[PDB]
């Protein structure tokens, strides 16, 4: 080398000094850069609580993940998801109510179905061979399911049997008597007696 | 610059050889800072699954964000919520079973309401012109809804047209018989009632 | 140190010289490295957008976190649990109905159970009081709850008084008629039944 | 590295720098004894006895390192070594070597004596102008040294053939003559006759 | 720090990247510069022979010095001076040549001085005692040191004893003889001079 | 690596910033060390004069060595030693006179030695031939070296021929005449001497 061509030693001496400011600011920017991730995870020295964030844990290689609680679950695809007990189904509609007996689920909410229950409600009130009379302007209202008109078929009584057919307390079994010119008027008013046959 | 002041030869290898060592620990740190990204999200090669966590996925950006599965949903504000189907309410309380006919949600949970159905239950077991007798002390208990007296207004049967009012089997309209209690021979036993009838 | 152990000047400027793309390569790479954490919370300058992704929210104080929105609750132990409203349960089985009054939750799904409420049906049906025949073809059949036979006993009425024992229109109390089997020219058909009473 | 699957290990980026630790620490130590040479050749290290230039040596006020002249010793417009000469001496091309005057030769040999540049000095201090020598020959004289003639008459020389019998007295000048015989007398003389020259200078 | 203020990896990546060839321009001249002092003494590697240049050598030291030969030494000032012997003289004048016997030395060179040694000379030529005949044009030429005339003094010969004075014979003394100057038939001629003899 | 174990960002961040004004230091103490040589051999640009000390040059391939002028040469041994003309020697003692012809060096310095040159000044003075009377009482001198008394022997004249013995002009050979001493008329005085004559 020509000596000639080397710079002066004041030159070469500012030549590294001028180096050493810029390179303070790399390194103070490369080492911000680098704590970001420590932060994400909440485990830098800087930080009040040395925890991660709301719903997150740190696996053992320090994965940042969900940690999941009651009702959370994750699938197979590693998607977080809704695990459902009991009336509960989770499908492409989301929750929603498993309808069971005498429910019906839709827009409106959760209904009730009497279909499924109010006959055995109607047995714990009227018991077998339960008869009502029904009164009708000419004819009675229909029949309601479980009951039959007394019509003397099938072990039912017969109850037009006469002119006048009249129930009386406290034992089984038919009889007769007979009326009518008196001093004692007897009011009558006709009516249509059905039964509980189940 | 005076050859005096610079320092020795051992002086200057030693300054030189002083400052390895904490190097090697500041760029050691520095690179284990660095490091701590790729691992949180399971990118790491001393990671044994390569993968990021439970429930999490990378954007083809590099974002670490939730995976969403059944149920689970983001709304508008990038939040996680919880996708609601029928017979479910999802709000401020949280997720709820939302009431419909017959239903009553409280905190002692989904309950049976019966003012919604009820009638209807009644009506498919007594047809309206049921006649049923209430026995009174001297006063009968209160009409239940639906009810009325048999009182010979509005259409409705009069039990109270004479002395002895009774019902007969099977037919409709009224009628009268004596009985004689001069020279009678059998006695019958009546207990008065108040008649109601079913008027829905 | 003797001067005769001390390389060339070529050969010491070569050894500088040989580090500088490795030292690169370095630097780059550790960079690229830091880089990863940036860009996992969506601050980094090439991202379209420098938000969070998809469910997450950033702290105050850098954390990266789920962002909860409806339907969705931090537990104690920082955990993604589901809030429960009224009708909701929520623990180790999941997210369950909640049963109260007159249901009950089971593996088919939220079902209704009358035990709870069939007897208020009853009471808006029929009144204390009310009387029902029963058609025993041989006895009856047995008595429902609430109810009891009349059987003269407790307040109740007596309805086996005599031979004949019939209810009438439109009062409290009891009588007798005499009818005239002897004379009487119109006959009239009995059935016996048993009589109970409501008492609740 | 943009992909994150391209970025080396973390324990290779450490290793990587880790590596270079030692070479770095050898290449300074080199370099470091690479310059402390310049210091020790001038005398100024800290790890010398002596903090002083070496034989024959000074530094400059601005560090150059160059000889201190003593006596006898010169630097020349061309910045040479050189050496000063004084009377007697002269210094060219062919070294140093002695300056001849008046009645000296220089030579391979040394200092010599020239007499070609004195003899007759000598001679003068010795002789007189006007001193007559005899010369004796056995038909012929000597030849004349410089600075002599025979005694022959011309240019105010005295004139020794004039007669057959030329003789010197004392203690006049002129001449004279007087008579003797050649076969009577008494006495015999004896007379041997030579060549007389004088000295002209 | 807020995140925002970092600047990109791209960016970061060339501001490393930027000081690498300014990094090796400044380490080939601080090597170049360091090798000078190497070159300065002959020792480096890249000159064919590792020999300190003319006139010089190194100490064990490592210090550069003069390498002083024939007529060469040091002064007590560590200065370089010439050594002289018979002869000779060095001064403030420089190297000039000591006079002895017979000598002269001044701007002209070495010359001869004859005062001292001219008298040596004569005496290995003339003896005591010798005799010299000066003619005189009227008067002798003056005498030479060490000369009188023969005047008849301090035991000088007498040679104007009479009109004629003639030197003789082989021997010492005097005498006299006479001339027929009358009847003589031979003339002899005779020329006068001054003689005169040296007396040491 | 266990995250607790790395240190604040901040502690990082020092660490760096402490280093860099050792270094700075470093680098200037190593640059001034360096720049010592280049100073040496005056190639410094802060010298006024880019030019070699007093006495010094450069070789083409960087060594500072001597630069020889007039007197002064290098030896085979790579000495400064003096170069000797003609009239010097140099030896062990230093620089001398070197001793010719008619010359004699001692401590007095250069001498004049009439041995070798006083002969040749005497033959260009007198010639063979040359004959000087003596005059002793009653003994001449002893004879110079050279010469010869005149006794008639091995071809010298014999001036002890007769009483009287007289030199002649001008011319070879011998003669005699007579004087009269009983009749004469003219007396002479005779010196006797003692001739001797130049043989060499």
């Amino acid at each position: 080398r020509a000596v000639g061509e080397i710079p002066s030693a004041d030159n070469l001496k500012n030549r590294f000094k001028a180096r050493s400011i810029p390179l303070e600011t790399d390194f103070t920017n490369l080492i911000d850069l680098a704590e970001v991730g420590r932060l994400a995870i909440g485990q830098s020295p800087s930080q009040q609580s040395k925890t991660p964030g709301t719903g997150m844990e740190l696996t053992s290689d320090g994965k940042l993940q969900v940690k999941a609680g009651a009702g959370v679950d994750i699938d197979n695809n590693n998607r977080i998801t809704i695990k459902s007990g009991h009336g509960i189904k989770v499908d492409g509609n989301g929750i929603s109510v498993k309808p069971g007996s005498g429910i019906k689920v839709d827009s409106n909410g959760v209904n009730v179905n009497i279909d499924d229950f109010w006959e055995e409600i109607r047995n714990k009130i009227m018991p077998k061979g339960t008869m009502l009379p029904i009164y009708g302007t000419p004819n009675p209202s229909a029949l309601p399911t479980g009951w039959e008109w007394c019509d003397g078929k099938d072990g039912r009584p017969n109850l037009k049997k006469g002119k006048y057919n009249l129930l009386s307390g406290q034992s089984s079994g038919t009889d007769t008597f007979w009326a009518d010119n008196g001093d004692t008027e007897i009011n009558v008013l006709f009516v249509y007696y059905m039964i509980k046959v189940v």
